[PDB]
């Protein structure tokens, strides 16, 4: 039941890097994107930190807000 | 429990479900051709969903579409 | 307490296909539909993915969608 | 949980409950003469509800008609 | 738990609950005159209701009128 | 947990509790005389109320009027 | 649990709990003068309030009044 | 658990707060004079609260003023 | 838990917390000089709280405005 | 779990934690430069938060600012 | 649990995590260069975050933006 967010790569390579949650953080993940893609990813027991590399249109829960390369 | 809905705008459309834990890859591809609906939850065995291909796609945060 | 769809269709033939929740993703069941009949369909321990195929209205909580046959 | 309004338009119509669980079957019809209204809850038994003939049908996500 | 709201238009309202459980059928039909009204919640008893008879529902979902 | 409120409108108003569970009947009747309000839940002996006379009534689902 | 606003608007208003459970009677009646106010929650003892007297009441559902 | 605010709009106003339980009775008298505010919870301690003296009093059911 | 906004409009501004119990009695005096905000919360100990002096005060039910002796 | 944000106006906002329990002092301050931002929770050791000097601050109940 | 959306305007912003408890000290600044969006929960081991550097930010009470520098 966490929250998700939503990512559309705007061009190719755009990188979506997972945060581990807990005492330390580090990537554990980076989800590689080609333009016009969508990723739909939810916070959960691994990952408490999303980051967004490249260009990208993003939503949550918040609004929207875009990513540049 | 959250769902999105994937609306396949041409054939081919697939519907990637990423692992939940510790290590990520996908574990399903659902293909859909133009016109199929696939309305997809988040699970114990899914925690990211990614499209490839055209399809236009309602979730909680409004509509987004990608493009293929 | 579940979410639930509302698939009405729009032609004869009509499948709301279920598919399994868990590790193993198949399809479960298929219900055919005849135009104009309507099917209200619950996510369950059992169905945690819906896919529609033929020309229905179909309604969740984001709204109206439309599926072509 | 959810419950469903559905009112008879037509003599005969059916609201059907389908199985909860592995196996998806028709468990109970419920017919409905014009004008009676039906409402129906999810439960433990009834995980889908299908209605057949003609019905003005209200849920969480508004109203639908059905058509015989 | 969600209720309904019934108000009888004439005479001879039947407001009926069914079976919750692995079995359909009527347990009660409560009987309502012209201008009574019956609020009537699902329970652990009833987890579907019919109603026979002219009357203005009113639900969650808004309203609506049997005949 | 839910409840109801009557304005009495006229004398003999009559407010019913039925019985929660797999027995339904009257366990109570609260009589108000006009311009009295009570204001009553839903409760884990009550769990359909009826009103008999001419009343005022606000639900969750907005006002409705009982007549005598 | 829920509350309602009660003030009185006259002297000797009685605000009246009915008691929680398979009975139903008064266990407590509270007189408010003309201007006080009395702010009730609905509790372990108190399923059902009923006010006699003129007083502006509100509750979750909105306003009513009361009339001696 | 829902809170009431209380202004005094002369000296001497009393916020009452009466036992939770199956007795009624006073407890206690917060006095405020002139100006002060106090914003006071439900509790296990506390049911009902009464307000004596001319305050500007905000529930979640809006704005409703207690005249001395 | 719901929390208040005090903010003080001169200086020597009161907020009082009052024991959660049987027992009510002030049991904390934070002071506050002009300009100066406090958020607090309703907590274990604290069920009442009461502001002495000018202050301009938010509460999920709106603003309201203490004024001093 | 609520939280608020502060923006500070000003070099040396003093944002001050203070102590959850019967006990009440601060645990600990964090300052913030001009143009600094800080959001931060009410937490099992924080259960009210103090800001001295010039800051623009959120919470759920609106905008405030305060003053140095 | 709540998340802070952080975009950077500059090169270098900092997103610093301040530890959940008794004790409060960093345990983790995340560098975000310009154009770049991190997506940051509070956790069990993060219960305040500061942003250092021009920064657009969101949160459930809308906009904020911090300074640089
Ligand atoms: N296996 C990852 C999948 C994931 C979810 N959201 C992400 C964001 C970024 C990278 C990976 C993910 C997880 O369960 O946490
Ligand atoms: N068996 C899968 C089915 C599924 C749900 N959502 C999906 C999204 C993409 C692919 C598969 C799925 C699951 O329970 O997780
Ligand atoms: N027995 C199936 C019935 C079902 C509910 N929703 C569905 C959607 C599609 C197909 C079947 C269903 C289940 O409980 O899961
Ligand atoms: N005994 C059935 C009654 C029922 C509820 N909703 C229904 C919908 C359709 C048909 C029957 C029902 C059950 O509890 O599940
Ligand atoms: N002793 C009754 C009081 C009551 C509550 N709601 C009512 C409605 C009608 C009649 C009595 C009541 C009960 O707890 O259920
Ligand atoms: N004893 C019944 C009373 C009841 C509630 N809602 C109803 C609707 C119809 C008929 C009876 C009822 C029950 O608790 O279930
Ligand atoms: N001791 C009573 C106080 C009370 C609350 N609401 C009331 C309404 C009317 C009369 C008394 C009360 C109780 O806890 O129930
Ligand atoms: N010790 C009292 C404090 C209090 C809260 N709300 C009140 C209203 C009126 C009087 C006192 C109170 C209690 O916890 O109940
Ligand atoms: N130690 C106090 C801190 C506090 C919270 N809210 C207050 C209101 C007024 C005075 C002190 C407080 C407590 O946890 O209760
Ligand atoms: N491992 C960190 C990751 C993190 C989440 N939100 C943050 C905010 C700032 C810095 C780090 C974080 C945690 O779970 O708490
Ligand atoms: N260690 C502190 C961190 C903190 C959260 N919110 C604060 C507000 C002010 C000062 C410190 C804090 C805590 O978890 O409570």
């Amino acid at each position: 039941n966490s929250d998700f967010v939503v990512i559309k790569a705007l061009e190719d390579g755009v990188n979506v890097i997972g945060l581990t949650r807990g005492a330390d953080t580090r990537f554990h993940h980076s989800e590689k994107l080609d333009k016009g893609e969508v990723l739909i990813a939810q916070f959960t027991e691994h990952t408490s930190a999303i980051k967004v590399r490249g260009k990208a249109y993003i939503q949550t829960r918040h609004g929207v807000i875009e990513s540049e390369g």
